[PDB]
């Protein structure tokens, strides 16, 4: 049974989903790798249905892949998304902190704004910003959900418990964690900093092009430097909050099907990769954005045998993942 299960995050990555399985089915042989569409709420319901066997791939953003190895799910990052281009891969993205031409803060003073995260526990939306301003929040700094509260005045962390910590979906209720919710991840994210709901959309370089197509209109958006100044959208280069490691297809540690996920996603992006099939699109959709894969990618690199979770995100990472809920200042 040569079928990989791959786990939708609700109705529109299901649609896509069925589609990709629909069109691999014709365009590759009889005894070629199979695609099968598994729905669930959200991604971490994917890592643990995965982990109970009933699915076998999802795509996380790193953050999450983290998430994803802890007891006891224990799964490992498989295959990466790459950027950039096919002729030089990406293996990494800038995250940023998009914000309104002419609008008064800077990083160093974002106590009271309002908010746009791409969700909990993501990178360039979650563990990246916040653990910049960690020991900056007002004590006590746990659990970190109540800090981050506190410390706006309003914002939208999706996949957050909206009952628990009711500020952190101010700006989209019930924090969806699925695209249903709006203002869920980048482009989410950034939709809501357009629509003047939050002050910052904390995202990554790409989302602001992937969210509007013209130089016109993006001329006013800035970027929030580190060294507490702004600049212009297209040089991220020099001002963002830091590089994350790209999204990764995570999987089972025993029994994962990691060969076969690879034979499939690699033939996926033969045909049906960046301008290949006018068909099927496997970096864009109608249905939505960013669906099984975020649109910014051009295709899939096998991740290097037997690296688990620490591994592949980096050491300072992982130590900055953990120490962004315990670790005093
Ligand atoms: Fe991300």
């Amino acid at each position: 049974d040569k079928t990989v299960r791959w786990c939708a995050v609700s109705e529109h990555e299901a649609t896509k989903c069925q589609s990709f399985r629909d069109h691999m089915k014709s365009v590759i042989p009889s005894d070629g790798p199979s695609v099968a569409c598994v729905k669930k709420a959200s991604y971490l319901d994917c890592i643990r249905a995965i982990a109970a066997n009933e699915a076998d791939a999802v795509t996380l953003d790193a953050g999450l892949v983290y998430d994803a190895y802890l007891a006891p799910n224990n799964l490992k990052p498989v295959v990466a998304e790459f950027y950039g281009s096919k002729e030089d891969p990406q293996t990494f993205y800038y995250a940023v902190a998009v914000v309104k031409k002419d609008s008064g803060f800077q990083m160093n003073q974002l106590r009271g704004k309002k908010s746009c995260h791409t969700g909990l526990g993501r990178s360039a939306g979650w563990n990246i910003p916040i653990g910049l301003l960690y020991c900056d929040l007002p004590e006590p700094r746990k659990p970190l959900e109540k800090a981050v509260a506190n410390f706006f005045s309003g914002s939208c962390a999706p996949c957050a418990d909206g009952t628990d910590f009711p500020q952190l979906c101010q700006l989209c209720p019930g924090c969806g964690c699925s695209t249903l919710n709006q203002y869920f991840g980048y482009s989410g994210a950034f939709k809501c900093l357009k629509d003047g709901a939050g002050d910052v959309a904390f995202v990554e370089h790409s989302t602001i092009f992937e969210n509007l197509a013209n130089k016109a209109d993006r001329d006013q958006y800035e970027l929030l430097c580190l060294d507490n100044t702004r600049k212009p959208v297209d040089e991220y280069k020099d001002c963002h909050l830091a590089q994350v490691p790209s999204h990764t297809v995570v999987a089972r540690s025993m029994g994962g099907k990691e060969d076969l996920i690879w034979e499939l996603l690699n033939q996926a992006q033969e045909h049906f990769g960046k301008d290949k099939s006018k068909e099927f699109q496997l970096f864009s959709s109608p249905h939505g954005k960013d669906l099984l894969f975020e649109d910014s990618a051009h295709g899939f690199l096998k991740v290097p045998p037997r690296m688990d979770a620490k591994m592949y995100l980096g050491y300072e990472y992982v130590t900055a993942i953990r120490n962004l809920r315990e670790g005093t200042c």
